[PDB]
């Protein structure tokens, strides 16, 4: 510049499809499993301390991970490089991933020992059992059927409605719902999905804090925010998203508590008895999980990435991936028992303590291209206003320094001080992370050369070039 | 200093077969019906012996 920015773009964003060559070099590589053994219900903590002892993990929630990767430009080459390494730069694309799922076939469970219900509305049997002191009551579910999984490079965006706090312009007091303002976050591992409550935060709105579960309430819960990501022409946020998910309607309840709502008492007519009295207008559906069937699993079949949903097709402008995943489908709690003593030789319940797990595994299976940016001085103008951070970790000028002089504290030794000394010894230091909360992948020489050897690898030669197997796939009919 | 540096690759063992050749000469087999009626809560042993009733 100038001209001018550039230009042109805005409008009209260049693809990173026009001047990046792909190369017909690929790398291998993926995960030994992995394998997360939690509580869903709740953390199991020392209550005399305040560490995990057990920690949280679900299916139910989102696990998402931070996938640091490797440069291509940190290596010494097997020989890869046939130009100058000004001309070009080197980025990875992924080209597919596997996600399998090691656990078998089966639902985790999560629920309350006082989930607030009060009495069965779906068909009567009451108008109020209760509107004094308690009315809860021991409730299980299991959470929607939910499976999806989404793949970027830069942190997703989730959408939840966050308290937007009781206003005073009109009237609503503590007692009546806030007006609701929808207050999007990053999504974050541990975070929990949409109940069909709507995707709320639960530790701020709820005040008895015990309508519903431990789990949710401790969470925020959330639903993708597809619809701003899909609007990033780029795609950096994500580049590839599906989703399946389903639940039916087990039966309506209302909840416990008396109304807070204003009826209007004219859209009736006053009765005599029990019809004379209102209940309580605070139906809920209880919603339930769906029947689980392996057509229904999106996991253990390859997720091809040769195309995606942004310019972006897995372009390291950070060297990372994000992989968020849900499965709900194969989150199987696995029941089990130790005794208490062999002092009770009798059947009881206070001998065989009972105790759930939930058994997390996953496993991620990666072909990785080797692709280039060929870079001219114009295509450097257009990166420099696009994210000048990426020049100078490529290394590329025009950098100041010098520098000097003078220094200080010169002789001895110390030596009482003289000399100087001032002293004052240097960096704290400080401080932003960029962690932010996820569960972390290394991989920086799990790269191979070969995939005829990966499973995945044999069905990509199988799909790219027709070849090879190595001898040969399936049936025939059969 | 690093490592890596492919090499690189991991890695390429030998294919169980690229050279079977297969001849036009075809036989067949079978079994007559392999049966079995147990008991689908327990095993039913006798317990004087210790073989299976059922």
């Amino acid at each position: 510049a100038t001209v001018y920015l550039p230009p042109v773009p805005v409008s009209k964003v260049v693809s990173t499809d026009e001047y990046v060559a792909r190369t017909n070099i690929y790398y291998h590589a993926g995960t030994s499993r992995l394998l997360a053994v939690g509580h869903p219900y709740f953390p199991i903590k020392k209550p005399n301390n305040n560490k995990i002892l057990v920690p949280k993990v679900s299916g139910l929630q989102y696990r998402v991970f931070r996938i640091h990767l490797p440069d291509p430009n940190k290596f010494g080459f097997p020989d890869t490089s046939f130009y100058n390494p000004d001309t070009q730069r080197l980025v990875w694309a992924c080209v597919g991933v596997e996600v399998g799922r090691g656990q078998p076939l089966g639902v985790g469970i999560s629920g309350h020992p006082l989930l607030n219900k009060l009495d069965d509305t779906e068909n009567a049997s009451a108008y109020a059992a209760n509107a004094g002191v308690d009315n809860r009551e021991c409730i299980s579910m299991d959470y929607k059927q939910t499976q999806l999984c989404l793949i970027g490079c830069k942190p997703p965006i989730g959408e939840h409605w966050g308290k937007g706090s009781p206003c005073t312009q009109v009237a609503v007091q503590p007692g009546d719902c806030p007006p609701l303002e929808l207050i999007n976050t990053v999504i974050q591992d541990g975070d929990m999905v949409d109940t069909g409550f709507g995707a709320m935060d639960f530790t701020t709105l709820q005040a008895n804090k015990s309508e519903v579960p431990l789990d949710i309430c401790t969470s925020i819960c959330k639903y993708p925010d597809y619809i701003k990501m899909v609007s990033e022409p780029y795609g950096d946020s994500l580049f590839f998203y599906l989703r399946r998910e389903q639940m039916f309607v087990r039966h309506l309840f209302n909840r416990a508590g008396t109304v807070g709502e204003n009826v209007p008492d004219d859209l009736y007519i006053k009765g005599s008895g029990s019809t004379a009295n209102l209940a309580s207008s605070n139906y809920f559906p209880t919603p339930s999980g769906s029947m689980v069937t392996s057509d229904a699993q999106i996991f253990n079949k390859p997720y091809w990435l040769q195309r995606a949903q942004g310019h972006n097709n897995g372009i390291c402008w950070g060297n990372q991936l994000f992989v968020t995943v849900v499965d709900t489908t194969r989150s199987t709690n696995m029941s089990l028992c130790a005794a208490i003593s062999t002092s009770e030789t009798t059947y009881k319940n206070t001998n065989f303590k009972e105790y759930l797990r939930h058994g997390e595994e996953y496993d991620l299976q990666f072909i990785f291209q080797l692709c280039k940016i060929t870079l001219t001085a114009d295509v450097m103008t257009y990166i420099h206003s696009m994210n000048s951070t990426i020049l100078e970790d490529w290394n590329f000028g025009l950098q100041p320094p010098p520098g000097g002089t003078l220094e200080d504290t010169y002789r001895f030794v110390t030596s009482q001080a003289i000399a100087c000394q001032k002293h004052t010894p240097p960096a704290p230091k400080e401080d932003p992370l960029k962690k932010y909360t996820f569960w972390e992948v290394n991989l920086k020489e799990k790269f191979s050369a070969d995939l005829d050897q990966f499973p995945l690898g044999r069905k990509f030669l199988l799909q790219l070039g027709l070849k090879a197997k190595p001898k040969f796939t399936l049936g025939k009919r059969k």
